[PDB]
């Protein structure tokens, strides 16, 4: 099947450059001329790969979303020892936001409100993570769907909030401490906070 | 002291009417003429109490914020048995969002972005709840300030997220079940979800 054929190496390089420009300028100020300039490709070659600035922006957003979502899903498939996969998944999330700073900004601090499809892509990806957690909670607990879904939302939201606090506070503790603190709270709740 | 003198009964009635109009119309479409009309007061009497539509909007927002924030603080002073005050506080929050629907919309679904002071009033009130939780976690645990603050953000955020999910899903379970589910997850974490 053609979906297994080698990835377009030039496409990947163009997305990295486009991500730099979109994050630096914002969507409206960013231009295909600057992206072509910085990619070292002619503007017609850039247009052969991406017929519009919007298609390129959505491709950049998707590359960052897929990086995070695949990392979270892969974490959840490592083990069915829930305490352990909770750490692998929270770790994957902190690893993403620390490593892929442009991705963090594009997903969690998106200001391109003029295009509803951008906010929708963020919601559908967020819902993919909540759905993955909901599927595990439903399967591994006696909670009925309504209760499992509320806890899945609480768990994902609590995780996002701890991480955003840590990153927005300029990393006041190590990433390993921030991940472990978030995991211990998610697993044991207030009842297991050190006394 | 003059701060203990009786409340202005007409002021309170005007705020209830103003809240109806602001929620129904949005800030920009709302007018002092409609508020005066519905309050059964003359427009000069309305202006004797509130010199501008913005002052009236901020007074409406504050009345709703104070309702929630005082309810949360009072819940936290009822008992130092943390498992119990966690329920009293989460209950106070669900009671507010269910009873004070206009307050829920004005605080959690605010669309008046043209006035930065509106978003700031919501943030400073949110921070008052996080600060109250942080003060308890710091005092009742061995967590240092950075770790206590991250957990306080996670706890408040998780609570807001469970409640917003419940309300946005048209209350698929009873408020008592939604409160208890949120409290049990906050207290015991994933480790104590029914098996
Ligand atoms: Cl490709
Ligand atoms: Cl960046
Ligand atoms: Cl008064
Ligand atoms: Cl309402």
């Amino acid at each position: 099947f053609q979906g297994m054929l080698p990835r377009d190496e030039r496409r990947g390089q163009l997305l990295v450059v486009a991500s730099d420009v979109f994050v630096d300028r914002g969507y409206h100020a960013a231009g295909m001329d600057e992206i072509a300039d910085r990619a070292g490709v002619s503007k017609p070659v850039l247009y052969q790969h991406f017929s519009s600035k919007l298609e390129l922006y959505l491709a950049v957003l998707h590359r960052h979303v897929e990086n995070l979502v695949s990392g979270v899903h892969q974490a959840l498939s490592t083990t069915t020892d829930n305490r352990q996969r909770l750490h692998v998944a929270v770790q994957a999330f902190f690893d993403f936001i620390e490593h892929d700073s442009q991705g963090y900004r594009l997903i969690f601090e998106n200001d391109f409100v003029t295009e509803p499809e951008v906010a929708a892509q963020v919601r559908v990806a967020t819902e993919s993570c909540i759905d993955a957690v909901f599927a595990l909670i439903s399967a591994d607990s006696g909670l009925d769907p309504h209760r499992a879904r509320m806890i899945a939302v609480g768990l994902v939201g609590m995780s996002v909030d701890c991480a955003r606090y840590w990153l927005d506070a300029d990393k006041p503790i190590s990433k390993s401490d921030a991940v472990e603190g978030t995991v211990q709270f998610a697993w044991g709740g207030l009842s297991h906070v050190p006394l």
